[PDB]
């Protein structure tokens, strides 16, 4: 009958999901094995992440804006222990996805791309993909004017040593040669000057600027992507409930 979850967590669950004594909402929430605790809109963490979202909304993604409706702290049991805390270049990075995938993601954590690949391969191999531009990830939410509420995931990502690459390459994991991740280089990115620290992870705050990068061969990426090939380089921390405002 009556739910034991904060109302904000209730509405989150209604969104990504769907007589016991347990409310069916509380059932779904319990079966995620994932803490989701709402944060106060005046707290520092809300302010910083709110800024992260807005300042790293890409200039060439002007076909919409985003509003932060609700902010959540994510704590997946076991992830802190498994995490590669040893590695340097630990960044708080964006991950966007279809609505149908959030139960899976909150239930098992982020997985590397499925082993039965498409026949071309993945753009940068079988890993877990992140962005430092909020709107680059949000375009992976496949939101619409009707379905204009989506989620963005913020995660601590142990990048360690990056293998920097100018173009797409399915064999990227192989090209690592001992380094701990791939970084696909974009024409534009946040620069270290405006960077900030939140609980031991660098947060690459905007604005983005030209990186002077050009691919001498073909097409060069608009914005960076970061790829790690072991889930223990990932630790979920925040879940943003975000509103997409499409123009005209
Ligand atoms: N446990 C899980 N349950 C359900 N879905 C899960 C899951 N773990 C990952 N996923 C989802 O699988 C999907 C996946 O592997 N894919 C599809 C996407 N593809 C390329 C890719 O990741 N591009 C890409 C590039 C840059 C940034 C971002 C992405 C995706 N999200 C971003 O913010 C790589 C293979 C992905 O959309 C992820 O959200």
């Amino acid at each position: 009958p009556e739910s034991q979850l904060d109302l904000r967590v209730q509405e989150l669950i209604k969104l990504i999901c769907n007589q016991s004594p347990e409310h069916p909402l509380d059932q779904h929430y319990r079966n995620l094995h994932c803490a989701l605790r709402p944060l106060d809109h005046e707290s520092y963490e809300f302010k910083v992440i709110s800024q992260y979202l807005q300042s790293t909304h890409a200039p060439t993604h002007s076909d919409y804006t985003m509003t932060l409706l609700d902010l959540f702290e994510v704590e997946k049991d076991g992830e802190k222990e498994a995490f590669r805390e040893d590695l340097h270049n630990r960044m708080l990075l964006w991950h966007g996805s279809r609505m149908s995938n959030w139960v899976g993601i909150l239930s098992h954590g982020l997985r590397i791309a499925p082993p039965e690949a498409p026949i071309t391969g993945y753009m940068f191999g079988k890993g877990i993909y992140f962005a430092d531009m909020s709107s680059k990830s949000a375009n992976y939410c496949f939101a619409s004017r009707l379905k204009n509420t989506g989620l963005l995931l913020l995660s601590e990502v142990a990048l360690g040593q990056c293998n920097e690459l100018l173009e797409a390459n399915p064999k990227a994991e192989g090209l690592l040669q001992g380094k701990h991740s791939t970084k696909g280089l974009g024409k534009m990115a946040p620069s270290s000057a405006h960077f900030v620290t939140l609980n031991g992870s660098t947060v690459p705050l905007g604005p983005a600027s030209d990186t002077g990068i050009l691919n001498p061969d073909g097409y060069t990426l608009n914005y960076n992507e970061y790829i790690v090939y072991n889930p223990n380089q990932v630790r979920m921390r925040y879940l943003l409930k975000v509103q997409f405002n499409f123009l005209q």
